[PDB]
């Protein structure tokens, strides 16, 4: 009985100051603490981190804070024939090496319904944005980029919700960046251009116009960060998978090996 472990993210890229490191095995972790012991991480300039479990496979790592732009992080994952509980041992190592980009913060404010783009503190976009109307309001809190689509299928179906339900959905879209896996984006919306700065149309997405959904597409990269406030909805999940940093870090810190 061997798991394999993935880290994300990949071997040489760069990522947004939001990236945590994430470990994923392809079995459940039986021992967390093993798992967790076995991984070392290493930060230039140094900074603390700390393990959060999303869920029985997958650990994040990261600092309290957003990473410093620069920053080179070496994730060594030594779990060869390491004993991860119930008998399972690790299939082998894993040695990543990666650096933070520039700080790229993107704030959606549903009090101006503008969502701003501030690139190392600076101002580089406002784009009008039209976020979930108040029956499907997008949850304030802080996403972590995740991966674009040129274009994609929205079907609620992929989340076992059928499309003609309530909850349910099913467009395409271009130019789509993915911020939950809750299956929130940011994206192409010619048909809401004239709400966007107005009124909230949508089922949690961020509509955007196609202009600014393409700049965005082409310029914010995985581990950036959308931070939502002011909408009339609840809070990202802190396990929602892009959701980690609405963990506070006292609990992030304390972790959940034994849980
Ligand atoms: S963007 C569609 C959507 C539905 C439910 C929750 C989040 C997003």
């Amino acid at each position: 009985h061997l798991t394999m472990p993935y880290v994300m993210p990949g071997d040489g890229e760069v990522v947004g100051v939001g990236e945590p490191v994430a470990i994923r095995f392809d079995e459940n972790i039986a021992d967390r603490g093993a798992a967790e012991k076995a991984i070392k991480i290493t930060t230039n300039p140094p900074v603390e981190g700390a393990f959060y479990w999303l869920n029985n496979r997958e650990v994040r790592w990261r600092p309290e804070h957003f990473w410093k732009p620069g920053t080179a992080v070496d994730v060594a994952v030594n779990t060869y024939g390491v004993d991860l509980g119930e008998g399972m041992f690790g299939e082998d190592n894993v040695q990543t090496h990666f650096t933070i980009g520039d700080e790229v913060i993107a704030t959606a404010d549903d009090n101006t319904k503008i969502l701003t783009v501030r690139v190392n503190g600076e101002v580089v976009k406002s784009m009008p944005t039209s976020m979930g109307k108040d029956s499907t309001p997008t949850a304030n809190g802080i996403y972590i980029v995740g991966s674009r689509y040129k274009h994609i299928i929205m079907d609620s179906s992929t989340y076992g919700v059928p499309v003609n339900s309530p909850n349910g959905y099913r467009t395409d879209v271009d130019w789509a960046t993915q911020i939950s896996y809750s299956g929130v984006f940011v994206h192409s919306a010619p048909w809401s251009v004239g709400a966007q700065g107005h009124t909230n149309t949508s089922h949690g997405c961020l509509n955007v116009s196609p202009s600014n959904a393409q700049w965005f597409y082409d310029h914010v990269k995985r581990g950036d960060i959308v931070e939502v406030v002011n909408t009339v909805g609840g809070t990202l999940p802190g396990i929602d998978g892009l959701g980690d940093w609405n963990i506070p870090w006292d609990q992030w810190r304390a972790g959940n090996a034994k849980a």
